[PDB]
């Protein structure tokens, strides 16, 4: 009859599910990721995805920017999880005083490129021959969103 | 009389001073493991160039992020160009494919410098650095060995 | 009178001599096939006395901080410490290049190379038994490593 | 459970197994490769791949092995059946030695190969650079 999708800050009970999801795409993780700001997408009563944010560097001059990372579960594909997370982060950023969101995406990653551009991100960088992968060099883009 | 070679224990008190113009035991403990090549005119430290990969990523280890410092008393002597040309040769043997660095949109003379020596623009980061109420642009420049 | 030994990166001029040497240990065939390669040369007087060649053991990114090494010394420049001087130079070069580890493989029967590498601080990391097939028989091989 | 070489019909499920452990790029990538697949009732349970470790003539009596097993088909002894199969195949192909490399941290692969008679030949220290840290590797061998 109905479905519900909730996005909220990560809670203690989430970590078993998060640790599990991060493997698909124990307490060391739980320690590591409490230095980290994570928001969680809950579909019904299951973890469907997360968005994680942190300033791109430790520089004070960088503290008004969030580098972002999205993870969507293999069991919650194609239900707008990615977009709901982006929308929520843009709203959180506005109140947090964050001026700018960014991330990097591999040139060959057409789906991510289209996703972020669809969500109003613009290309700021084309890093050519940027990453060495098994004998070849791969290009990378940086995308930005202005709150 | 220009000799470029790697850093020695003799260079550290002279290198600490050129750093101030852009604690003495704190700096030698921060710069200890670092790859630093030093420029010597006569028997004086004219400048330096520091290189490290941009990140710890394995996929990034064929790239050098570079840092150049030139002494106030050694301007116009082409110290920068000699340092840079030296690192391009070193890169070629170290297996380094790409050189990069970032420069503030306002540092017009660093931009000119890097353009003059064959670097091309790869990034224009808008409103990137927050400085006293204002946002400032950054550029990334790259050189392909 | 006086004797000089210099080690430096290979130069276009060296290639005729390098070609002739590798035939013991043409113009473009050897020269381009080895143009991408990182080769250093030992020059004794102004003749080519030997070389050391280095590259990562594989193309994997995770392997890019290691050099697999090969040394060649001329039959006309035996027993004058060329091998050791090349080894010393490469270890210093690796330190500036950010290279963490040197390695190579040596046939179990090659007692002199074993002694040479062990003398130069390389430690055995592998004993590959019955590893190479050679005219009816299987031969063992070691891997040696040096930690910069 | 049936073990046979790869067929021209196995590629949509075999590529699918790879992503967990492009279909046009992958079929092309594994065109001429020696692969045996484990089938549990018209279902792809696992696979084993073998090639000489190098192009050296002197290495041609050796197989480097790679094993993959489906997430659905764990604990079914699929791994062991593939190995046992390749041990018998090696015997007739004239292969003298089987080998592979295993990360020091992959305890469960090490136990697996040890259980099936492989012995350690190498311990490569600080061998793989991974995000700022260096990681050990082992080589394991089986003698036919
Ligand atoms: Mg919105
Ligand atoms: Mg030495």
């Amino acid at each position: 009859m109905s479905t519900s999708l909730t996005i909220r800050l990560v809670a203690e009970a989430d970590w078993p599910a998060l640790h599990a999801l991060d493997q698909i795409i124990l307490a060391a993780y739980q320690e590591k990721m409490k230095d980290e700001t994570i928001f969680v997408a809950i579909s019904g009563q299951q973890l469907a995805g997360f968005i994680e944010v942190h300033p791109p560097t430790s520089l004070a001059a960088h503290q008004k920017q969030w580098l972002l990372s999205i993870g969507v579960s293999p069991d919650f594909q194609d239900q707008g999880i990615g977009g709901s997370l982006l929308s929520y982060i843009k709203d959180m950023a506005e109140i947090s005083g964050i001026h700018k969101l960014s991330l990097r995406v591999m040139a060959t990653n057409q789906e991510a490129i289209r996703f972020y551009e669809k969500h109003g991100f613009v290309q700021e960088a084309h890093f050519k021959e940027e990453f060495y992968i098994n004998g070849h060099y791969c290009d990378d883009y940086q995308y930005a969103y202005f709150i």
